C-alpha cells in the first residue's frame, strides 16, 4: 500500500500573469508564481483598476473533490482573497499556518473576531462560532456581497514552526473532519488550502488527502504511487511539497489511514 519505493531526490509552465508589473505586490514571495493554465482569474473587479484578475492562486484537480492552492493574505490581497471564495463557491478554507511563526508573517488576519462582522471590499464576512479543539479551531464564517453562504474555516493550530509534525494523527483527525465537512455541502467548490507561499505545508496536506480519497474509493489494497501523484499535482502549481520530511510525512500520514481501516 503505502510504501516508499523512491527516494525525495528522484521528484527533482508559462506564469506570465503573475509576472507582470501590476500584480508584483500581489506576490508574497518574488519568484513563487502560479502557472497560467490553472491559476484562479478573478472576474467582477472594480473598473478603475487595470488589472483586477489575479491572485496568486491554483485550482488543483486529481487525475470528485478539486482544492485551490493559494498563498496567505497580504493586507492588500485580503479583498482579492474573499473575491475567490465567492466566485468559486468555496464552503471549506483549510489554513494551515499561524499568522506569525517566529516572528515573521504568514498570513494576515482575513476573518473578524467571534461574534464580529467585517467588510473586506464588497465582501461582508460575518464570524458567527468558534470552536477550539485540540489540533485546530474551526471558525463559522457567513459570507455575503454587500448572497450568503456558510463557510467553514478549520485553521490548524499545532503545526511545529520548524519541520513536519512527528505523527500525523492530528492532521488525519482534521482531515477527516474537513472530508466529512465538505460532503456534508451540497455540491460545494474547491476546499481551498493554504500556507505561507501556498507549495510546502498546502502540498503536504492537498496529496495526503487525494490518496485517502483513492482508499476510500478502491480500498486498502493498493495501487498507490505517491510520486506520480506529486507529479500530477506539480504539472498545475510550481513546487508543491518542498521538503523531504513533507515526503515521509505523506507515507507516514497514508499508512496511518490504512492502519485505521
Amino acid at each position: 500500500g503505502a510504501h516508499m519505493w523512491e527516494e525525495f531526490e528522484t521528484l527533482q509552465y508559462s506564469r506570465k500573469e503573475g509576472q507582470r508589473q501590476e500584480n508584483k505586490n500581489k506576490n508574497r514571495y518574488k519568484n513563487i508564481l502560479p502557472f497560467d493554465h490553472t491559476r484562479v482569474v478573478l472576474h467582477d473587479g472594480d473598473p478603475n483598476e487595470p488589472v483586477s484578475d489575479y491572485i496568486n492562486a491554483n485550482i488543483i484537480m486529481p487525475e470528485k473533490k478539486s482544492y485551490i492552492a493559494t498563498q496567505g493574505c497580504l493586507q492588500n490581497t485580503v479583498n482579492d482573497f474573499w473575491r475567490m471564495v465567492f466566485q468559486e463557491n468555496s464552503r471549506v478554507i483549510v489554513m494551515t499556518t499561524k499568522e506569525v511563526e517566529r516572528g515573521k508573517s504568514k498570513c494576515v488576519k482575513y476573518w473578524p473576531d467571534e461574534y464580529a462582522l467585517k467588510e473586506y471590499g464588497v465582501m461582508r464576512v460575518r464570524n458567527v462560532k468558534e470552536s477550539a479543539a485540540h489540533d485546530y479551531t474551526l471558525r463559522e464564517l457567513k459570507l455575503s456581497k454587500v448572497t450568503e453562504r456558510t463557510v467553514w474555516q478549520y485553521h490548524f493550530r499545532t503545526w511545529p514552526d520548524h519541520g513536519v509534525p512527528s505523527d500525523p494523527g492530528g492532521v488525519l483527525d482534521f482531515l477527516e473532519e474537513v472530508h466529512h465537512k465538505q460532503e456534508s455541502i451540497m455540491d460545494a467548490g474547491p476546499v481551498v488550502v493554504h500556507c505561507s507561499a501556498g507549495i510546502g505545508r498546502t502540498g503536504t496536506f492537498i496529496v495526503i488527502d487525494i490518496l485517502i480519497d483513492i482508499i476510500r474509493e478502491k480500498g486498502v489494497d493498493c495501487d498507490i504511487d505517491v510520486p506520480k501523484t506529486i507529479q500530477m499535482v506539480r504539472s498545475q502549481r510550481s513546487g508543491m511539497v518542498q521538503t523531504e520530511a513533507q515526503y515521509r510525512f505523506i507515507y507516514m500520514a497514508v499508512q496511518h489511514y490504512i492502519e485505521t481501516l
